[PDB]
């Protein structure tokens, strides 16, 4: 919505609320958004929540650079029958959410995709 270039986003198109049916379904969701963000500039932070109403998911970088690239490559994409879309977090409320993840000193890995 506004000109926030923050150094965090949210998807909304990842998972559906009729598709789990393993345990440990997280991991490959999580591997592909590092794919995309490793592919611009790093990330240091994901969580994909499941009880989502339009499939979100929380990413933060360590660097609005990495942010910038990664956004403008994830949203436009098609899903298997969706849009895909991201939008960026307000930073100044953010932070007071993840008081902990501020600090995230360490860009993860894939394992498998």
């Amino acid at each position: 919505v506004q000109p926030l270039a923050t150094q965090c986003f949210q998807l909304s198109n990842m998972f559906n609320p009729q598709t789990e049916e393993e345990v440990g379904w997280d991991t490959e969701i999580k591997d592909d958004v590092i794919e995309e963000c490793n592919k611009h500039g790093g990330v240091i932070h994901i969580y994909v929540d499941k009880n989502s109403a339009q499939g979100n998911v929380y990413v933060k970088c360590p660097s609005i650079a990495a942010a910038i690239a990664a956004v403008n490559a994830l949203h436009g994409r098609w899903f298997a029958g969706k849009m895909i879309t991201a939008a960026y977090v307000p930073l100044p409320t953010y932070h007071n959410l993840f008081p902990d993840s501020m600090t995230a000193t360490q860009l993860l890995v894939p394992s498998r995709r």
